[PDB]
């Protein structure tokens, strides 16, 4: 059916125009504001935000709003889209409940698919630092919480009676882990075991500091994602160390001091909410092998 395939293409195109529009607001916010939380001290700005995006107030005094400019911008764009659709559906002479039904479904499918496609494309970017990614994750949570006002908008506009920006708590973890793991891989590039005190390798120690300092920055905000990235973090460290042994007494006791540092770390509660030797078991096999290596 040529007419059906034609409708299909129009939809794919519309989705594409939306997806590429979402991507454009992301590049801009990364370039102009480096994806940082919106901070302001001037009512003629605070409300300038409160009006563009429905957010439960505060009164007190960087770091102001929990979210970056992407949130109001995206919310606004979704709103303009819904408006367009109702206006258009009304021209096709549909009744108010038919416009509210149409819009609510066609719009929440297009916005949902197109924003999802955007997120997918933006996570693939190296320009996106780990801090910015966490920002994007919480940003989408605030948009998620604004979902209701959007539905009300349709109800009000049409004078009608009563998972769009969601980020898979699973793809968020993968994206977070990859960055934490690649950063981990860089520290391991500073390993010189085949070369030349009873202390740990400076790279293990700095990695641990970076890890402690990285987990603290977003664990209180994204607890479950943090707990997840942490499990993946230690798993990956466990494998980098194993890969090391897989390739001169003084060097054998350097790997030992390095694994101990990682073992202490695992046993120090880097992130609240796994608490019992969960992280530690990632190093058992390595500790067993190492010990079996030292007995030679």
């Amino acid at each position: 059916n040529i007419l059906w395939e034609l409708l299909h293409n129009m939809r794919d195109h519309y989705n594409e125009v939306l997806l590429q529009r979402w991507v454009h607001v992301f590049r801009e916010i990364l370039d102009k504001e480096q994806f940082l939380p919106m901070v302001v001290q001037n009512t003629e700005e605070y409300e300038c935000i409160i009006e563009r995006f429905p957010f439960h107030s505060e009164q007190l005094e960087p770091k102001k709003f929990p979210f970056s400019r992407m949130v109001p911008e995206v919310y606004h764009q979704a709103k303009e889209f819904m408006y367009a659709c109702m206006k258009f559906a009304e021209e096709l002479t549909l009744s108010p409940n038919e416009v509210a039904a149409m819009v609510r479904k066609a719009a929440n499918l297009l916005l949902t698919r197109s924003f999802s496609g955007c997120l997918s494309v933006v996570f693939r970017q190296p320009s996106i630092t780990l801090t910015q990614l966490i920002q994007i994750i919480i940003d989408t949570q605030y948009l998620e919480k604004a979902g209701p006002f959007l539905d009300e908008f349709v109800c009000h506009m049409t004078n009608t009676e009563r998972a769009m920006f969601h980020v898979a708590r699973q793809d968020a973890e993968k994206q977070v882990g990859l960055r934490i793991c690649s950063k981990i891989d860089e520290f391991f590039e500073l390993s010189a075991y085949d070369w030349l005190p009873g202390i740990a390798s400076a790279f293990i120690t700095d990695m641990i500091s970076y890890l402690k300092s990285t987990f603290d920055s977003f664990a209180f905000k994204l607890p479950h994602i943090a707990q997840a990235a942490c499990r993946r973090t230690f798993e990956h460290i466990a494998e980098k160390i194993y890969s090391i042994m897989y390739d001169s007494t003084g060097a054998l006791t350097q790997i030992n001091l390095d694994l101990m540092q990682c073992e202490f770390f695992a046993a120090s509660e880097p992130v609240p909410g796994l608490k019992e030797g969960e992280l530690s078991k990632y190093f058992l096999r390595n500790r067993q092998l190492l010990d079996l290596l030292i007995l030679e």
